[PDB]
């Protein structure tokens, strides 16, 4: 009865603040991806999952749109700050066929045999871990052939012969395969939606795209239909709409405002025009990283120069303003809003 | 084609020796290794009847889990299996049917179970609206679609 | 209070003779590049940097105009004459795809596994080092694919599974890519200004 009460309390806690809202705190946009991953993890946590076959994701999309971020926050939801339950594996290190020894150790009679495997040790430490095979496409496909046993049934026999059950693990595979195709199709669908919207005012990735465009590209890159068949959910991360760009700029400015308030006690403020000016630095190919670098260039370098020159004392209200060049403005009263002379 | 032509009124050894034997010799690179094999067994893809059987097998698995764990009598029609067959991919095989059942049916079941829309003992029925929709059936013919909020 | 006073004294020392003047002693011209690199390093040293993501530069330009020189003097500013904090890696050695074993070391059961990686050892010796991937456009692009985890998050797992936190590092990538286009555009802009 106590275990059932604890399970009901955990279920009420998850229903109060599920993974969708916890991801929407960090991730911006990607509502299809958050919905897919949340429905899958809800199926897992509520006991409605086949315990034999582990849950396996493939996160596809352009660069810097929350693939690794959503994987990290998924791992933090499942295991909190426990580093054991988040087995990151940067698969760009695995560019050759012989790099499977990192997974499964080394055979008897060879160097590194006593240490055994790395992934098999980490999965022995936490069988139900969220293993993030980040940038899986950059590995050799023969290295991804080891993941067949680990995805169909959750087993990965090391060099010493010791198999480890990994059935409760949530494997996540970030990849930029068909990133250009997903980005172009999303932009085309948004253009068609805007066309239909303005036509009506004058008065979602389709399965065919997944099977006709993306499926041949994945079959070309991964070279094995069984590997793609083992994936439970090929998730599609789309590029950012303009509202999502304004939200990303507000997120980055809120991050720097929180750092300025916590560390230095500088109430950093800004206008909507500041976000509209910083959206122009968005590159479609680079994603959210372009907004972060634009905020670091335009805004944060001025803040660092003003702080080094002792122009930002503690407890000052510092408004960013568009003159388009952004310009800081320390505030003392309502009318008193002087610009800071940031010398070179 | 021959069936419809007559109505209008197995792997062959040649395919094994001509098509498959060079491919096996190319991959395995040793005729001795293939000559030690007693029986090269050929597994074929699924016919449409076998796809409906696979969907019924997966739905029966989830029905057994729903009855054993949570005591929920899950039910479905032939139209449900016909809709879920469309998620089949020839390249992935029976795993595609398992993933389609887990996507369409069981995510809705888990969302309804988390939201306490599925108490112990209830004739739940999957139904084609094509989107599948749950319908908790009370006593007699009274039914109602579950309002699975986000 | 002693740590705050030492930080204020170091900030006054940096404000006296900043990296811009220290580069102008050794570098001639390249005022935009000195300004960009100095602004980014000023953002780093004053604590106005995202600690999760390391700082990464890509020095583009023609030959013999101070890319490697500005990278070297940047490393000298950050770490003085300490050789640990200047992890040079000439990327003309990295032409083939299989040259990533120099970065990450050999896997288990292979020659050089006990020695581990080279860059991962050098970053274990100095996590906040100025790594200079010199001549980055001569390596294979597949070899530069290893730098994704090392640039977005500052992590690189060696052959022995030991990850090293490189988040405080300053990666610099000298490159001659688009050298002719940059030179022609600069000469065109200067002729138009004349
Ligand atoms: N949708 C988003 N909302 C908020 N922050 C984001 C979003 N997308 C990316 N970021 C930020 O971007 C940085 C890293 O982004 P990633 O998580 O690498 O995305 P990604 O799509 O893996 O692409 P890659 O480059 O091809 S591996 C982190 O600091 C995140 O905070
Ligand atoms: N702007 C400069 N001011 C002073 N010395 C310079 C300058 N630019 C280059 N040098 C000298 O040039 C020599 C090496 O030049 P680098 O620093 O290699 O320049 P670079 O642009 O890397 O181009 P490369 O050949 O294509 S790798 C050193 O001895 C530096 O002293
Ligand atoms: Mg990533
Ligand atoms: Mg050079």
């Amino acid at each position: 009865k106590y275990q059932e009460k604890q399970r009901k309390r955990e279920a009420e806690e998850r229903r109060r603040f599920p993974l969708e809202q916890r991801l929407k705190e960090h991730i911006i946009g990607q509502e299809s991806a958050i919905a897919t991953v949340g429905a899958a993890i809800r199926r897992k946590e509520n006991g409605w999952y086949d315990e034999e076959h582990p849950l396996v994701f493939l996160f596809l999309g352009s660069s810097g749109i929350g693939k690794t971020e959503l994987a990290k926050q998924t791992a933090k939801y499942m295991h909190k700050d426990a580093k054991k339950g988040f087995i990151r594996l940067d698969m760009s290190e695995f560019q050759e066929r012989h790099e499977v020894a990192k997974f499964i150790g080394s055979p008897p009679g060879y160097v590194g045999h006593e240490e055994g495997g790395q992934l098999t040790k980490k999965l022995k430490q936490c069988p139900n871990a969220v293993v993030l095979f980040d940038q899986v496409d950059k590995a050799h496909p023969d290295v991804l052939t080891i993941m067949l046993q680990l995805f169909d049934e959750g087993r990965l026999t090391d060099g010493k012969g010791k198999t480890i059950d990994c059935k409760d693990a949530i494997f996540i595979m970030t990849s930029n395969v068909a990133s250009d195709e997903i980005a172009q199709h999303a932009l085309q669908l948004r253009q068609e939606a805007l066309e239909m919207s303005r036509n009506r005012i004058a008065e979602t990735i389709s399965k065919n795209f997944k099977e006709n465009v993306i499926r041949p590209i994945l079959k070309a890159h991964f070279r094995r239909d069984e590997f793609l068949g083992r994936i439970n959910e090929i998730v599609y991360f789309l590029p950012f709409c303009h509202s999502e760009l304004i939200q990303l700029v507000n997120k980055e400015l809120n991050f720097w405002a929180k750092r300025a308030k916590q560390r230095h006690n500088i109430t950093l403020l800004w206008d909507r025009e500041v976000a509209d000016v910083l959206v122009d630095g968005y590159n479609v190919h680079y994603g959210a990283r372009s907004i972060k670098h634009e905020v670091e260039r335009r805004v944060v370098n001025q803040l660092a120069a003003a702080y080094e020159q002792d122009l930002l004392p503690g407890g000052c209200t510092l408004r960013i303003t568009v003159e388009p060049k952004l310009r800081l403005e320390i505030i003392d009263k309502d009318s008193k809003t002087r610009r800071l002379d940031i010398r070179a």
